[PDB]
């Protein structure tokens, strides 16, 4: 890539994380996920001291296109103040002079949070499964005092580390791999207004949250399922999501008023971390 063709306001903020290609050993035998555009693979990156760090390092599959290189360096910029213990950080970003950038993560143990809660050989308990909301609405809450819209907030998109610390984060693998919830759009995540407009905040924001934490009420199932990607006229009918068998009462209330019809009636995510604190406190185990 020729560094000069870019935003120079970019490349200033890229130069900021740079990691320098000799402290980053990209491991291109091992895959993490592979998309139409990016692929992700394990990486160590070594620190001042020697210390290997396990990390995680995505790359473009095409640099041949200016736009979708500026597109990649500004996603990773986009995340390199995210500061917060429910929010996915930044290592930093490597340009080589051969081949795409790397965006380089931390490494997450347990993957997506979709597919952690859909592997039977996890055993969450609905205590646990309202922990990880808490912990997506932690980290919503600090992104949306940011005023930052995330657009397309879903279990598969949040990450889980070595402690079951969820990450709220934009992984975009299903996405990437043109999966069958991406319509042309996430639409069974989307609020009505969005459908509608294509616009995004962070009130529709809570609207996805309501959907994710369906998602965790039933340990991943796909919401919908005999809706296809129809929903807008779906929901128009009169419709929500039903309530899940574990589900709590007050739980699948908050759901609700996630989904209000108004997007200024929704409750913030300020709210929605009391809310869903009391309700888990309410838990033995
Ligand atoms: O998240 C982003 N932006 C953002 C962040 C916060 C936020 F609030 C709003 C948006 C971006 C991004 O590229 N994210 C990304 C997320 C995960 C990735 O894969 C990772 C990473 C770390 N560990 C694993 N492990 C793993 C293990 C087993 C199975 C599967 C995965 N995969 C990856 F490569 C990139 C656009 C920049």
């Amino acid at each position: 890539i020729d560094l000069s063709a870019l935003n120079p306001e970019l490349v200033q903020a890229v130069q900021h994380v740079v990691i320098g290609p000799s402290s980053l050993i990209v491991h291109f035998n091992e895959v993490i996920g592979r998309g139409h555009f990016g692929c992700v693979y394990h990486g160590t990156l070594l620190d001042n001291d020697g210390k290997k760090i396990h990390c995680a390092v995505k790359s473009l599959n095409r640099i041949t296109d200016i736009g979708e290189v500026s597109q990649f360096l500004t996603e990773g910029i986009i995340m390199k103040d995210f500061s917060h213990p429910n929010v996915l950080s930044l290592l930093g970003i490597c340009l080589r002079s051969e081949g795409s950038p790397l965006v380089v993560l931390p490494y997450m143990k347990h993957g997506d949070l979709r597919n952690f809660i859909r592997n039977e050989t996890h055993n969450p308990t609905v205590k646990d499964l309202i922990g990880f909301g808490l912990q997506v609405a932690k980290g919503m809450k600090y992104l949306a005092s940011k005023k930052f819209v995330h657009r397309d907030l879903a279990a598969r998109n949040c990450m889980l580390d070595e402690k079951f610390t969820v990450k709220v984060a934009d992984f975009g693998l299903a996405r990437d791999m043109y999966d069958k919830e991406y319509y042309s759009l996430p639409v069974k995540w989307m609020a009505l207004e969005s459908l509608q407009t294509q616009k995004f905040t962070t009130k529709s924001d809570v609207w996805s949250f309501g959907v994710l934490l369906w998602e965790l009420m039933t340990r991943g199932a796909p919401p919908y399922p005999d809706v296809n990607t129809d929903i807008t006229v779906y929901l128009l009918q009169g419709r929500r999501l039903l309530q899940p068998e574990y589900c709590p009462d007050p739980l699948y209330e908050v759901m609700l008023k996630c989904w209000h019809p108004k997007a200024e009636m929704r409750p913030s995510f300020s709210e929605l971390v009391s809310r869903i604190s009391a309700i888990f406190s309410t838990f033995i185990g």
